[PDB]
């Protein structure tokens, strides 16, 4: 029941089931993976593909030599088993160079250097086939208040940005942006710290249809938002670029949790709402296996990921096709929702006297909305409990 | 010592002085108050302003020859007093017809009712001279996720935004909307949660130019987030229309403490931000004198938000004039923060084998922030500790 | 299919389905139930039970002629449906007098005044046939720091219930008291604020035996707690009286969802904790029916809690009986974790050497724990995906 | 001004000015400091004292001999300093068999391990002169919910505790144990996670009278929970053994900031409560110097912690010394609060008809409590504006 396919879309960092289990308290309780290990291992778990860091991929200070037969392994990987790469990044954040950030240091020879190192992966990421390189600024921030002045720090943030667009234009590259935004940790405070700021700050690019979000579940948790509400705002704004599926027990450190453990009702609304929408981009995981875990559990939480959004899948699907549902709906007025409030416009709407001198506010108050009774079978169709 | 007179530009809402202090478990604590006394008192007091939702100056429900006479003896006030009204807003949250929103409302018969509502507030807006007319959609939004179609529900909102646009473009108004974003509370999750989600929002508007943000420090202080960060952003869009301040202490219930109160620090680097920014607008408390107060209290604690600003204004402006401070801000590098990252251009930049392949990471890594002492020069300042 | 009776021992308090919707920022969108009204309606709906604040079921002020009118229709109704009333409490919060708290107000009138409420209602709930009587102490804390000192708080709290424990032994009854934790609203912070702190504060009573915890799941959510984990230790202490069941959509102001709402899988839980733990009291519905509902929708909502409930039930029973889920946990040494570490004495242990000098780290830090197989059990159980 | 000495009995962990810079998503950005190295530098800083956990002193794995010279090193540099060492305690976390606990570890060998390298510890604590023994249940918890019954890792804990205090006892030792409780990070909920369920906790030991807490301003800030009020508590119960002081901005991941950065009124009214019950433990910091910082930064970021401290504890013994706050004071009622309610007794409070039938509870309502201003008296004090 329930198995992952290919065609399901189903994408994994080498960095997730790669994570050794080094937290801020503890050592490394697992061993390195090679990542034509993981691509293989993914492989047989109905995987679709790998996203990876410049630094997952080719050990940082490799040289060119080194960084050729790092690429040709791994190409031959992917060549085994059919997977692709749909997306990378920059590890812009783990080097002390970037205690301070990159695109936005302090320090000007250090934004320099980040985008150098961005524009290199770039790259590499066209050459192994990436529609989407991911923009994670998890470094540029704050601590204390004096520290970074966030006008000048947008100012930087813009221009590196714009060069990496002025970049991919340059050389013809199909490839798009996606800013992945998270609010705080490891910095105090991160800039563009949830979705909202990020789509915000995208409008004042040079080249805005270049650039969406990589929205993570967790992340927007950790602000104690909705992220079925975040993602169709990036939804409705045309920007929904790609995704990061991850569970999250609420407001504390970044859990990284399988997707489908943390919120599960939320986890639910999502899957519906992607599925409903036609989202047809990488279903991405950006998970920790738990260090208590180990390799076995690590390929246990990785298939857990997938399953859970096929369940997800299945009973959200049930949901909106249920006659008593589709009734639900009409009764709490979804319908409604969905049409134009003045459709006749703004005269016609200062004349109609039904809407303001003439309204019956007491009876349209009375009105009850039904939304718990369509709750109640929301959950009874999650738990099949119909 | 630190007295508030009119030309410092403190406002504050007809709501928040004549808060009787009901809450969700408590019946007022104190009588309704006229309008015209809290002008009164609080012309006495050093404000400059006063800002009212329609339902605040002329009761609901009130005959044309009721409202006629709320207007005159407050537009009396006002002249007796020489208090302003620069903001005005509409109540589409206490009566029960927007229990489930006013602009977003299911219902489209109520989402007409709320629009009609705002035009003619809009108008005594403008006879009272208002320059911002603020949303808060606080009614907007769901407590289940089957309830509202988020991406229909903006699709209602932008429409209801178009239409006031139009109406104040067709009028020859100069007055400007400002959205007041809130995360939570009333409704489970509210849209537009943050001034991240509301910026995004506005650049889909048919008339961006019209529109911006009025911050309130306690709303985006409940997602946790960094609030003078926030107004930067803000700032850095052009969009900063009104603020509102406050104070909150962490994610809770929205508190509207007197400004300076919660979080000290952030108010500190708020006052920092919007002087240094030369930030022309209104100083517009939005608090509630907490309901263990009797009149005597509710004076006092306006007072203290005005004090508490005049305070920080002083400790900031000591902070940024200090050359020891100026010293500190050089060592860590803030003057090299706002220098461009390549003005040079992209080609020099992939030129530049400084940049790259003769960066020397290690060094660059080794040179200290020296946050942490510029960060207690900002604390010994701002305690007078110097 | 899961349908509560009056056997499952589910209670309501008057104060829930009879919530008029009256929040911060809203007027009440439904009238006033008669208690009568509600009884007979939750009867219908398979509960065992109703409880009581002295306010709800006597409105505040009646002389004792209208007292006792209200009680015996009260009595009339339970006679008619075989309701009963097992637990009860005295709204210290909501009339004027209690702004600064009951037990704890500063002002001495008022806590005797608190004191004198109590007890008089304490007759009552014992004249009803309650067991359990619960003290909310809502109003006592504080917003700012001076004006609360929390020793001399705690010592005039613990006078209040050394006091109510004196009464309840002088008249011979059976009743016990619980307290119900929450960490703040309506005050910036509450004293007792979680299980843990009631807990504590419980052995510092003269007769600690006859008080307990009602603990309530947004209670603890509020402060970003694991629910399940304090239900724990109330367990482990022999204190769980009673227990309120509500949902919570992490931390923000107190929302009570109905029961299953909120955070699903903490739910799932909870109700495999108290089911294996062998609970017998009282599961007792804290919740809110959204304002947004008629009275249809309050039914719905109220049979909505009781239905979650035997679901989960269902699934966790389900989880805990299957011989995979067994395996499971003995593969993740839950077994050994229930076996003592050192039944052998200390002197054993000290000369162990297997247990340091030849205890070899290595292979017991590679042993893997198996807890993400184990959790994607129980998320197959809870989806009925097995 | 504000300049520490030794008698001011500040102190600080090895592993605090030590610290690597190692975060979750970062590498070290300093090298590892010598003990010696870090007690020479502190002194010359005004410190008291130092604590370490015995993997700071002595690194994992030394031979008796390597053990030997570590401890003779370091206590050369107490000698050469006149500093103390109050505290102690064990690294029951790094190491990754720890990686499901340590006292509470699922497996036997780990829990039996755990107690042994901690009974080591104690003796060396002895002979360096500690007077209390810190016991940080880190990595005892879990991320799922059947991966831990609790009511079994509670009888393992209580066993491990009651174990140390037999093994204390019978040594003839004078040392005492603290919990530092934390509710979250590593482990997704960490066990006894608050003050308040530790203090509970402890009431269940054989010897409750050798146990007390070390309360972390942080991780009660954790979980939005109110520090000074949490500290009066454990002042009211007898407990408070050890403090922990550092910083933290909100509900997030442990920042572990310097003491008065955060929440800065929170630390006034803190050093207020600690000054004002002659709390005369040591003043510990458990801070990170941020990862920005090189060396000069740590030691700036330490200075800091103790002049933070002495600046707080001048205002609030101005703000208690004032008269006119001695007047607010009892314009609050303060004094009413820290008298009894019924010193008379519970029949004399029955018999009272000034406590109900003639009590005017109209009266009692409409007296203000005066806290606004009270508090902007505390905010005139704090910001020396007064
Ligand atoms: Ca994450
Ligand atoms: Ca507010
Ligand atoms: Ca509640
Ligand atoms: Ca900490
Ligand atoms: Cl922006
Ligand atoms: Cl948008
Ligand atoms: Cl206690
Ligand atoms: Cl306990
Ligand atoms: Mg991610
Ligand atoms: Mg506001
Ligand atoms: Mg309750
Ligand atoms: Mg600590």
């Amino acid at each position: 029941n329930y198995q992952p396919t290919p065609e399901d879309r189903f994408t994994f960092g080498l960095w997730t089931v790669g994570w050794q289990g080094r937290d801020p308290f503890g050592d490394a309780t697992r061993r390195a993976l090679d990542p034509v290990e993981s691509v293989r291992r993914l492989a047989e778990l109905g995987a679709h593909g790998v996203t990876f860091h410049d630094d997952d991929l080719i050990p940082f200070g490799s040289s060119d030599s080194e960084r050729e037969e790092h690429v040709k392994r791994f190409r031959q990987a992917l060549d085994d088993t059919g997977m692709k790469v749909p997306m990378a990044t920059t590890n812009l954040f783990t080097h002390p160079v970037f205690k301070d950030g990159g695109f936005t240091a302090n320090d000007r020879d250090v934004r320099r250097y980040a985008l150098r190192k961005t524009i290199r992966n770039i790259d590499l990421a066209v050459e192994l086939g990436a529609e989407t390189y991911v923009a994670w600024g998890g470094r540029e921030g704050a601590e204390s208040g004096g520290a970074k002045d966030v006008r000048d720090a947008l100012d930087r943030m813009k221009e590196a940005f714009d060069l990496l667009g002025e970049y991919v234009t340059s050389q013809g590259y199909d490839i798009r942006f996606a800013i992945e935004p998270k609010p705080n940790e490891p910095r105090g405070d991160i800039l563009l710290p949830t979705v909202g700021h990020a789509l915000a700050f995208i409008e004042r690019l040079e080249r805005p249809e270049l650039y969406g979000v990589n929205p993570e579940v967790g992340h927007e948790q950790m602000a104690g938002l909705n992220f079925p509400h975040g993602i169709a705002q990036a939804l409705w704004a045309g920007k929904l670029f790609h995704i990061d599926l991850n569970g999250q027990n609420g407001i504390k450190y970044d859990q990284d949790l399988r997707f489908g453990a943390g919120d599960l009702r939320a986890a639910f609304w999502l899957v519906d709402l992607l599925e409903s929408a036609g989202y047809s981009g990488p279903r991405h995981f950006d998970f920790k296996p738990p260090r208590t875990e180990d390799f076995d559990g690590v390929w246990a939480s990785a298939a857990g990921c997938m399953r859970n959004y096929l369940i997800l899948k299945e009973r959200a699907a049930a949901f909106r096709a249920d006659p008593e549902v589709q009734e639900a709906l009409r009764a709490s007025r979804l319908d409604e929702l969905a049409r134009p409030t003045a459709a006749d416009g703004l005269q016609a709407l200062l004349d109609d006297r039904s809407a303001f001198e003439e309204f019956d506010v007491d009876a349209a108050a009375a009105r009850g909305m039904a939304f718990e009774r369509l709750d109640q079978l929301a959950m009874d169709h999650l738990l099949g409990a119909r």
